[PDB]
């Protein structure tokens, strides 16, 4: 039935209700609701300098409700953990590679938490990536994304020593894309496919490589 939408600039112009309802999401669950003050906003878009033409947003889409999503950044360019985080990258290194991508804005609207939508969102991002042959993606998450990240196989390599960002204990690290991970996924969900395509066809890797 319901699934998630890969939404980037060569389809985005089937979206744009869409994107812009997410964006006031974010704010309501980022800003209002976990009190991410940094990022408010006056027009009540949560909007960063990492939403531009490059951005890929996978989102959860019940007809044309947004019930969830996230979003993916080409570490090619200049990325959050790059401009904002660097400090918490100090041992490995911050990404830069057209095969890693940026990991970020990870929401389930109210209505559906605890439910089926959190294991298709986990499994949307593994589906997407190994699709464009992107190999992992990078993240700077919160200490307790460690667990779920494990509950859902996801294989993790720390980038750096965890730190306090703002009152909340949070680290850098790669996530491996793997297709093993991604068929117990596709078995615990009951889906062999979570992510629609609709309009042209995303090349990521070749825009990653353009973009450095
Ligand atoms: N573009 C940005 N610039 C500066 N800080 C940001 C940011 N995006 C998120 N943050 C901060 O990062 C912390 C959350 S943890 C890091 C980002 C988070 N995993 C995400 O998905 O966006 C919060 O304190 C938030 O205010």
């Amino acid at each position: 039935g319901a699934m998630i939408h890969a939404i980037s600039a060569v389809n985005r112009h089937l979206y744009e209700d869409v994107l812009e309802q997410h964006f006031r999401l974010r704010h309501d669950i980022f800003v209002e609701e976990r009190h991410w003050e940094t990022l408010r906003r006056p027009d009540g878009r949560e909007v960063d300098s990492y939403d531009d033409e490059d951005t890929v947003y996978l989102l959860a889409l019940e007809g044309r409700r947004v019930v969830g999503g996230h979003r993916l950044y080409p570490t090619t360019k200049p990325s959050m953990m790059s401009e904002v985080f660097p400090h918490l990258a100090a041992v490995r290194g911050c990404p830069s590679d057209p095969l890693i991508w940026e990991w970020s804005r990870y929401f389930v609207v109210r209505d559906r938490r605890d439910g089926a939508l959190n294991l298709q969102l986990m499994a949307a991002v593994q589906e997407f990536c190994l699709d464009q042959g992107i190999a992992q993606v990078s993240a700077i998450m919160e200490t307790w994304w460690l667990p779920r990240f494990h509950e859902a196989g996801f294989v993790v390599t720390p980038l750096g020593l965890p730190a306090l960002v703002e009152n909340a204990w949070t680290m850098a690290a790669t996530v491996d894309i793997r297709r093993q991970t991604l068929d117990v996924l596709h078995d615990r969900i009951g889906m062999p496919s979570i992510v629609q395509q609709d309009g042209p066809r995303l090349d990521a890797v070749a825009r990653a490589n353009l973009c450095g």
